[PDB]
């Protein structure tokens, strides 16, 4: 347990601790501007001249200041308070000032050790700023105290909630832009105080940072007025303060006292809600929240040129832009500089002074040391049961393509199982999908969390205020809060219909790039467990619902995400039960990773052994020899290709056909995807030699695709015998329809995939066979429409084993 | 202009109208059900058995009849008021009650000529919905009245407001489900009444379908107290009314009676919002919105096998799914279809009595009849300015390779003359960054409209309460407005940083696919305008940004909605400015598609004339003689390939110096991505004859392309000489740097390009150059590390002609 949680101070904020904050504030912004224009010569040392400033001006003034004057106030509580705390950046264009505050509290120089703390740490930390073969930009991974960097705006408060579920003694303040605010993933995040509970869970404080101003245009909560902006608030459960600063003459330590009381007042409101929480636990508090509305840019000079620029959307990225060209430029920026009295803040040796940091946190308290925000370094690996009990067992009993279990509820009764061993570190998100994608043996150890108002047990049925499982009809708040959670430590899993995956696909983007550039260069920051996606409710059997459901192309952008050997992504099509348990045990003990785990919720063939499974799922495509009827493959006519399960399916009753026509062909199972690329671009990819075996060297393959074709083609590009590939995949066609109707439309069928075959194999002498079948699947489709269900001879088969 | 806009009826709605008003609810809750579970035998004539009844019960009816309530008394209200009237259904899984609708205002029978008004047409309308050879569960395009079809939720709002934008005669009521309000798109939905005006555009009418429940949850909005439910909505500058009714034995005439009285009490006051904003315009009125509290599943058996239905979570999909194999659940549906007393309501030859219709509306007022919801109807071409005004000159005059021209500053003057000209039917939006791309020349002649708080000439530039661009910090309600402004008819463009492209990934699938079902099937829906996407801020130049900016792959998202030769999706990629013009013009001239346009905001090249641009345009790919040294393909040692702007540059600079070592090659480039596929997967690419000429039929190819090399890799894998092409991408490499380093570490760079010519050419001799200029690369980055700028043999580089 860090420090002692939510205690209230009982006295006035110290004239010392003011003192503090306002040179914490003064040398934070000195540092912010001498990391955007600063090429060397951090004190302004004689001669101090344009030849010091950077050739190249970028980065983002306009928020940097008002970040710097709340991390002076957080810092101050954090000590005052000894408060376990994580701050989220939404504004994290403003990386200037997370890391000012890093190397202010040591942190920096404890991760960086060439960047010291005196004169020539300092040219190197400005310099180095948004640099060839520097830092970043933004709030990145490699900033002690990050665990979001805020480029693509929105999900400031989904990881803010995420990061203190099951975490009853953090405190997140999340300062949100107001232009991050006129996001759609932002505008429902703050309706996540109805989803965590305030014994169980810490506490966010949403601080708006309503600088009026967004990139060039001012923004929508700044503009309306002040009383639909509190009842705006006040509507999603918050108790709103609003703190103006700033706009007039108000000394600088008179704004100190004032903010740091208002502060107080917000932080002993957050106390009483937590003691009262211990006893009343059901009671959903309004959450304080903070509007703060101060001038963007704030302390930069007032007019630039005539323009305005403090107060505008001038000051959002870099005031001076000529500072090293003109003179008059420089004049400007020297004065400002100056402005702060840098002579105050830093020793004669460039170190800064020691009562500009009495004031702050030390230890792990530090907001570049807290743990949490390097949650690795406290993640546990999970107490897992063992896969065998979960086993489909039928595949053994009876033979392979037994029976019509739904897949998921394996991994259910596995997630309920982990739930019961790892109680308060393990959570499943849902879109509202939970029951729908089959998870549900879950709330057999637990609820759905619910802190808003129940009306009966006949309809409030797996749901209590304290629960491990949270839905929300949001793709952005489920991935949000799993992400957060999974970056302070914890563990989980969401799912969700595979077509609405597609709502996330820049969160995606995002978190796989957190996890390249912390795989590529950040060795301190330790591994975190994996984002664990189920995709079901697949595109073949969308049943209630139609063409707007029906987009695998998840898989599309994560091959977008395969670089440099990082292995941060994976793709896996589980066949049935048996391979779903197997990749979820490897999904559930791997880090770093984003893992895609496909497989189908409806009533389905179940085709391998667990161990069959393990051992195909390590090599990442097998041979199935219980299912191919050649010797070797100098006796095979095609390869019988598949990766999905319906995809499956359907190739097994083609290669059942073609076996009772005396065709010659083995059967090719791929469930881990990217291992098709070649060794080149994927160090873990089946050898040549292994493909080879597989695909054979020079016979034609019949590839059955969960998704779009294309992926397959330009992942298997340099592959030997790649030009022999047929790959037949979704091809945007399909409705609300039978299942058979859902594959026939695709070319995907049993039927046309034995006619594939026989067209690679010998178009000339199976022209009659191939329109027998083109026409059967014909036949099979009036029939659909005669009868209302398929034809028998479709639904009824089941695979020769039995 | 259409009836008589914004009219008061001064006078109680009729009891004629409230008696035929529950005439329709109780038809279309009939048909609803009937569409549902009925596969023969509409009118439940003797015999009525189990065999009547679907074998595959699918569909939803939770929402169903709380919109066909809403729907009666909009319909009455449309009638009374002579209103140009388009609603919107965010419940799109409620597609009977819209297909009920069209049926009962006579639109279905005479789009769909087969489904008639009598026993016989009925049979075909309840067998066809959800089923094989039918039509779709959701409010689909081929529904007259729909121009959202809310399958993926979340778009409810933006597509209402888009809609009504320079449309000031046109009312929207927008029903939104109460689970869809927890997506993040519908929550940042609420706030466009800050961005629209009451005199120049129409109204939107949020209708909350406060049912209690999504799928297997209660709803946020829902068990939240009223108080901070009223709060909120007022917090987002409306005035909310709540109705309540349905849950106690409240008959339903009075049920009717009370909502049509409130209904009138919103209409008045949004009549009196218009007749003010005729001379008041700059006031922002607080819009009525409604809170509408009902049962889900509302006149469903309140309890099926002792579990609460009605008002419930249960109700959401089908009740009863053992209607078809019990004689339990038979019974119970019976019951169910009987408490309508379709006896009332139907003729004996099964058409639907004059009484219950008599209160509709008619002719081209009816919601399945107005031209608003199939804008193509009114859609008129632009009136375009003559590009040629536009050209840069600077090739013609100076050379291939001139200047410094930030190319989309060409498309920015382009579309100020287009608004110039079509002052009230072609609309900009960007997420705060119209001016960041450089499309700012706009408002030379208009304003960004903004309708919310005014500070100060210093800051408010550019906007006023009125006028033809918009922005919002949402790329969601960009994509949500723009659509629905082509939907009813008119015509704009955005854009976007590219990386952020993806956010909206989800809305071009949707949109791809309204657009796919529209050109195969649905010839009455007429064409209407592209969206059109200028992607810009591209990977290669984020000078101010990072890492999180960097992801052009939506090329990647796109590739996937290009089948069947529906043509509903281009990707075009602009070497300059001529080129982005001759793409402009065709893209505005354009229907029925998405276009993205890619194009560099950076200063840069121009490479093309004018009259180039357009042949190369034409073709999709194009040899540049004027830079190629090679005489004929027999000649040629290496193909230079490039399709982007910095791929572009180079491998021009790459041309340049292997032409100066006397290396024979040609240069390709590629304009029109998709037109690189075969023409058996696209029917308007290149021929193979003409492939095999860009290409050669034997040559090694070095393509440098914008975004992942995945992508051109799997679209030419069936093409001659595909194996020869060596593809270089983005790689998921870089930060933040100087331009030269960017394509550095991506092995882009000119020098690195040049090797790898070579490398295609004779590794063997050629193994010294290549050290060389890897090195060279080497020396050029540390040049950059030192120095804080380029070297400037890199930066300081022209094309030879000049
Ligand atoms: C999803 C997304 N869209 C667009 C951008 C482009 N962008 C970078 S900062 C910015 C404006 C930020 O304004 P605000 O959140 O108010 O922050 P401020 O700098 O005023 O603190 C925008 C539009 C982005 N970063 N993320
Ligand atoms: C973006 C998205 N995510 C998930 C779904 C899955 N889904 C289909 S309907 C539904 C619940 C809808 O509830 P609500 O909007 O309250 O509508 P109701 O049927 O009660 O009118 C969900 C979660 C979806 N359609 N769209
Ligand atoms: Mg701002
Ligand atoms: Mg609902």
């Amino acid at each position: 347990v860090i420090g002692t949680p939510w205690q209230k101070l009982d006295r006035p904020v110290s004239e010392e601790a003011i003192e503090g904050m306002d040179k914490y504030w003064r040398v934070t912004n000195y540092m912010s501007i001498g990391q955007i224009y600063l090429r060397s010569n951090p004190l302004m040392k004689e001669p101090f001249t344009r030849d010091d400033v950077k050739h190249r001006l970028v980065g983002h003034w306009g928020t940097t200041p008002g970040l710097n004057f709340l991390l002076a106030h957080i810092n101050r509580l954090i000590a005052d308070h000894q408060q376990n705390t994580v701050f989220i950046m939404g504004p994290g264009h403003g990386g200037p000032a997370g890391t000012s505050q890093s190397y202010v509290d040591g942190t920096y120089t404890e991760y960086y050790p060439n960047i010291t703390k005196d004169e020539a740490g300092l040219q190197k930390f400005f310099r180095q700023f948004s640099y060839p073969g520097g830092i970043p930009s933004h709030f990145a991974p490699e900033t002690p105290g990050s665990i979001h960097e805020g480029g693509e705006l929105g999900y400031a408060l989904s990881h803010a909630y995420g990061a203190v579920m099951n975490n009853p003694s953090l405190f997140v303040p999340c300062i949100i832009g107001d232009g991050e605010a006129e996001t759609g993933p932002l505008a429902t995040g703050w309706q996540s105080n109805k989803l965590v509970n305030p014994r169980t869970d810490g506490i966010v404080l949403p601080i708006l940072h309503l600088n009026g101003y967004k990139i060039a245009n001012p923004t929508i909560l700044a503009r309306i007025s002040d009383e639909e902006l509190h009842d705006f608030f006040r509507g999603m459960g918050y108790h709103p303060y609003e703190f103006v600063a700033g706009f007039d003459n108000e000394d600088h330590m008179s704004i100190h006292r004032r903010f740091a009381e208002l502060f107080e007042t917000i932080f002993d409101e957050i106390c009483d809600i937590k003691a009262a929480a211990q006893t009343d636990d059901m009671t959903r508090p309004f959450y304080p929240m903070l509007i703060f509305r101060t001038p963007k840019g704030w302390t930069c000079p007032k007019f630039i040129d005539g323009k305005k620029t403090e107060g505008s959307w001038r000051a959002h990225q870099v005031p001076l832009a000529s500072a090293r060209d003109t003179e008059e430029h420089f004049e400007v920026l020297k004065g400002w500089m100056e402005s702060y009295k840098p002579e105050e803040l830093f020793n004669a040796d460039g170190s800064i002074k020691d009562d500009v940091t009495a004031f702050m946190p030390k230890g792990e308290l530090r907001i570049g040391a807290n743990p949490n925000a390097n949650g690795g370094v406290i993640r546990e690996d999970l107490k897992l049961p063992e896969l065998d009990q979960y086993e489909v067992t039928g595949v053994k009993e009876y033979g392979h393509g037994w029976g019509q279990v739904e897949a998921p509820r394996a991994l259910g009764a596995y997630c309920r199982d982990i739930i019961k061993n790892n109680p308060d570190s393990f959570r499943i998100f849902g879109p509202d999908e939970t029951a729908s994608n089959r998870l549900n043996a879950t709330y057999e150890v637990t609820d759905k969390q619910w802190d808003n108002g129940y009306l009966s047990g006949l309809v409030d049925e797996h749901m209590a205020v304290t629960g491990q499982v949270t839905e929300q009809l949001s793709e952005h708040q489920c991935e949000g809060f799993l992400e957060a959670y999974l970056l302070t430590g914890r563990h989980g899993i969401w799912s969700s219909y595979e077509s609405f995956v597609h709502v996330i696909d820049s969160m995606l983007n995002q978190h796989a790039k957190w996890l390249e550039a912390t795989v590529r260069e950040i060795p301190w920051r330790k591994p975190i467990s994996s984002v664990n996606l189920l995709v079901s409710s697949h595109v073949w059997r969308q049943d209630h619902n139609g063409f707007s459901h029906q987009d695998p192309g998840v898989t599309s952008l994560l091959i977008n995400k395969t670089f440099n050997n990082d292995h941060v992504t994976n793709i896996y099509f589980a066949t049935d039960a048996n391979m779903l348990l197997a990749i979820s045990e490897k999904c559930f003990k791997s880090t770093n990773k984003i893992n895609a785990i496909f497989a189908g919720k409806q009533p389905a063939p179940t085709w391998v052994t667990l161990d069959e499974a393990r051992a195909e799922l390590e090599a990442g495509a097998a041979e199935w020899k219980w299912a191919s009827n050649a010797e070797n493959n100098d006796e095979v006519q095609v390869v019988l290709a598949s990766a999905g399960d319906v995809p499956t399916q359907e190739l097994m009753a083609a290669s059942d056909a073609l076996n009772k026509m005396g065709i010659k062909f083995k059967v090719v199972n791929v469930v881990d995807l990217l291992k098709l690329q070649s060794r080149e671009n994927n160090d873990e990819a089946l050898t040549d030699e292994e493909f080879t075996e597989l695909f054979t060297a020079d016979k034609p393959v019949l590839f059955a695709y969960h998704s779009y074709a294309q992926d397959v083609r330009g992942l298997i590009y340099d592959r030997p015998n790649h030009d022999n590939f047929h790959v037949v995949g979704y091809k945007e066609q399909g409705s609300t329809t039978t299942p058979f109707d859902m594959v026939r439309v695709n070319d995907m069928d049993r039927y046309a995939l034995q006619a594939a075959a026989l067209k690679l194999i010998d178009a000339d002498k199976y022209a009659d066979k191939i329109d027998e079948l083109n026409a059967f699947r014909k036949k099979a489709f009036q029939f659909a429409v005669d009868n209302g269900y398929d034809i028998p001879e479709f639904t009824d088969w089941v695979y020769p084993d039995v």
